[PDB]
């Protein structure tokens, strides 16, 4: 938001795993970001995942979604993952990331109404070409990490042009750890595996509350091999341990 | 509350510790509830800390609390405990239970408008006599098991007297355990270990949402001993984890 600065030294924990990402961490009461590498951190990615809290929001803004107690009903046709097949609430398809609920969302929201709120939230490049119900998982939608601080950033301050309700309402299905001392909101994206030297990308963003500070995050890391999939949790993780943040 | 159902056996769960004290346990709604102990499922005891979950909402229906964001800045005068001697946000101070803080909000209050409120509320027994910021400590407030899990209950469903945003922040600050399947809001709270011949009481209540339903709990116990504290959470999770809720 603020300043933004290169502390390479949390490299060390990307070279281990030969991981090629970037992480973001920024601190609210002092306006300032660090990143282990600053042309990572603006470059533009699918957002996969990660898109679910804008189209939460957006639902909810436009009524699509009603309330946080709507449950998503399952119709007992086959879907990609077996998590998937069965009635989800809010919470439950952000955390098991149930793809077709969020396409049958986006159908109804609409290209007008979801290219309004993408203006509205500053998201990524805007681009929604690609088909109203895949442009963040293969279209041309592209966001970086910064991009998606800055995003959550005012999603926590309830400053997105949407209702504080319904920014509260995504606010709780986002909980991802709960402790005395800290309180995390999180969400994860995979892009897939990716083609030959074009790698899918793999996300982890989402802030920390602690005392009375706030920490913003993102992660990005190109990945080939669903294997390494853990590693956008675990090395995030580790710089936030080192930081003594978590 | 429709009907209580007496479930006997959780009874082994207390046995094992010596312990006398009620669970309530509730799916979906408090027309069902199921407990160890009919008689003392609806038996009024002193709410202690969990009181800071009414008193947190009318703060802020009252704008004693500005918003979810408010620092409760700590003076640097001596506090019972050092957990409570720094500046502490809404969720901070309801984890750490910082009782000045929230009496403090019950000053600012005032006798008037908490009286009415908790009649909206039907807060036990409504008796805040005796001094406005410690009648939930060691005043003549009663609340029973069963009225928990009420009051919670229309909580979880944003049907208190107050608005959705903030019922939705005060949700917030409940959250104590967060799991992909599950999530869980809670409250403690502990009078003390009593006199002679009679004992403090120990609560733990709140709600579990799984999958697409939700489970409302309440919890109390006589205690005139710290060492038994632990009780309060331990006994109704293994209740809990043996219905397969958590
Ligand atoms: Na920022
Ligand atoms: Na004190
Ligand atoms: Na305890």
């Amino acid at each position: 938001m603020g300043s933004i600065t290169e502390n390479t030294s949390w490299n060390k924990e990307f070279s281990a795993e030969a991981v090629n990402g970037v992480f973001v961490l920024c601190k609210s009461s002092s306006k300032s970001c660090a990143t282990n590498d600053l042309a990572r951190a603006s470059k533009e990615y699918l957002p996969a995942s990660t898109f679910k809290i804008p189209n939460a929001i957006i639902g909810l803004e436009t009524g699509v979604i009603k309330n946080e107690h709507q449950v998503f009903k399952w119709d007992g046709k086959p879907r990609a993952m077996k998590q998937w097949e069965r009635d989800l609430t809010l919470r439950g398809a952000i955390q098991v990331s149930a793809v077709p609920v969020f396409q049958q969302i986006a159908r109804e929201v609409g290209e007008v109404r979801m290219q309004k709120y993408l203006k509205k939230f500053s998201y990524g490049n805007q681009n929604i070409s690609g088909g109203i119900d895949k442009f963040w998982l293969e279209g041309q939608l592209r966001i970086s990490a910064v991009n998606q601080v800055e995003f959550l950033e005012s999603l926590y301050l309830n400053k997105l042009s949407a209702s504080k309700e319904n920014q509260l309402i995504v606010k709780e299905a986002l909980v991802t750890e709960a402790a005395p001392e800290y309180l995390v909101h999180s969400k994860t994206g995979f892009s897939g595996v990716g083609t030959e030297s074009n790698p899918g990308v793999a996300w982890w963003v989402g802030w920390v509350e602690k005392e009375t500070e706030v920490y913003f995050f993102a992660f990005n890391m190109d990945i080939d091999n669903e294997s390494k999939l853990p590693l956008r949790k675990s090395i995030p993780t580790k710089i936030m341990e080192s930081e003594g943040i978590i």
